[PDB]
């Protein structure tokens, strides 16, 4: 048996389950939603799109919502992304 | 339209493409190969397994190989994970 400590230099992104639950929450709203980081914007109602953004836990991203209920959508989704969901 | 810069506290992991290439390389070896971090261990010959470990680009993890070709497996995969290239 052998082992070696290594630095992950490969690209990371949101894991599948939290991306899928983010989309379930976003689906409760009619607004379109996006995430953007460093000039790359993805459709936040797409699990594959969400997972494609290069992100690491603790990093900053910009959440964007546009539509009739955009204000409510943004508040719910910001809480979700920041792990500050209300009871 | 409304926007908000938020901190991503959700879990992240390897993206699909880099995990698929990791598995393509790992499957060539007879040794069992795992990635381990904070007491969680995943199979490096599994795309969904690799993607299930919480990691961020830059994070240090432990690569483990056990088997007849464990040394060559460790060497090949450590180079892959760390984005190291041949002279």
């Amino acid at each position: 048996m052998v082992q070696q400590k290594v630095e992950v230099r490969l690209k990371t992104g949101l894991q599948a389950r939290p991306a899928a639950l983010f989309v379930q929450e976003a689906n409760r709203f009619t607004s379109d939603v996006f995430l953007e980081k460093d000039g790359k914007k993805v459709n936040a109602k797409s699990i594959m799109g969400l997972m494609s953004l290069a992100v690491s836990t603790g990093t900053e991203v910009t959440l964007i919502a546009q539509g009739e209920d955009e204000q409510e959508a943004l508040e719910k989704l910001a809480a979700y992304v920041q792990e500050e969901v209300l009871q």
